């Protein structure tokens, strides 16, 4: 019941923590972008920061909902972001639908930060869930692989 719920608190990168500040600048390093004050990344409680205050967070909890027939994945909170299946994402991108497979990969147990940024440590996240799955390890978030998530983080699914 409460493995599926992702818990913890949203900061912009200027009041992240530190340690927050420094994957998330790493990260953007990595994909040759530079990180601005505004980003959004979502720190779970599972997450080990020593000297974390919440203060300077939001606090928010995710769900997800897979709707096999439409094709799309919804990451449930007080708000609804929605993406479709069929959108290929892999090392690079940014945006809605790179948050959606960072929730999901953190919930299966796997070390990425959740900042919407498609870098090496969601790369490396991928490759090894595809291994563990019996999927295709090309380290590329596709139709296959959004079913493999979605299966698997949607608790009314087997
Ligand atoms: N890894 C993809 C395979 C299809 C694709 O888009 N390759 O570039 C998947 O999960 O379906």
């Amino acid at each position: 019941l409460d493995s599926f719920t992702l818990s913890g608190y949203i900061y912009t990168y200027e009041n992240a923590p530190q340690e927050i500040r420094d994957e998330h600048k790493q990260n953007c390093e990595e994909i040759n972008i530079d990180p601005k004050p505004d980003d959004e990344i979502f720190v779970p409680e599972s997450a080990n920061l020593m000297n974390e205050d919440n203060s300077k967070g939001v606090y928010a909890s995710y769900t997800v909902s897979y709707n096999i027939g439409a094709k799309t994945i919804t990451i449930m909170s007080n708000e609804y972001l929605t993406i479709s299946t069929t959108k290929v994402i892999r090392k690079g991108n940014s945006g809605k639908e790179v948050k959606a497979a960072q929730i999901m990969l953190t919930l299966l147990g796997y070390n990425v930060g959740i900042d919407s940024s498609f870098g090496s440590k969601t790369y490396n996240a991928v490759v090894s869930f595809q291994k563990k799955y019996g999927l295709s390890a090309d380290g590329i978030i596709g139709p296959a692989t959004w079913d493999k998530l979605g299966r698997l983080t949607d608790p009314t699914l087997s």
